[PDB]
């Protein structure tokens, strides 16, 4: 599924991400925009043999089990396929484990490059939340 901007914003809000670890809602929306273009089915194979899965492009070397990344960890305790669902629940629950402190969104490269220190409120402006 490809979410609309405001559609995702509302879902993220529902899921309790606003002000999670001090990060306003727009941060999460912006991350998703630049990581996956809001596509729940997005996957990207990395040169280390790991893969990034889903709307937040969560990686198999540490966070999920895809059965094909040798010597990796599974910190969210889920199969990576759970992260490709149309509903964002599994992805949000894993993202909450990833962001364990107030600097935790640095785990996402696209967030650091396109979101951090910008007007992230733009990503929810014009929506009904
Ligand atoms: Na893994």
């Amino acid at each position: 599924k490809v979410y609309g901007r405001c559609e995702l914003a509302a879902a993220m809000k529902r899921h309790g991400l606003d002000k999670y670890q001090g990060y306003s809602l727009g941060n999460w929306v912006c991350a998703a925009k630049f990581e996956s273009n809001f596509n729940t089915q997005a996957t990207n194979r990395n040169t280390d043999g790991s893969t990034d899965y889903g709307i937040l492009q969560i990686n198999s070397r540490w966070w999920c089990n895809d059965g094909r990344t040798p010597g990796s960890r599974n910190l969210c305790n889920i199969p990576c396929s759970a992260l490709l669902s149309s509903d964002i629940t599994a992805s949000v629950n894993c993202a909450k484990k990833i962001v364990s402190d107030v600097h935790g969104m640095n785990a996402w490269v696209a967030w650091r490059n396109r979101c951090k220190g910008t007007d992230v409120n733009a990503w929810i402006r014009g929506c009904r939340l």
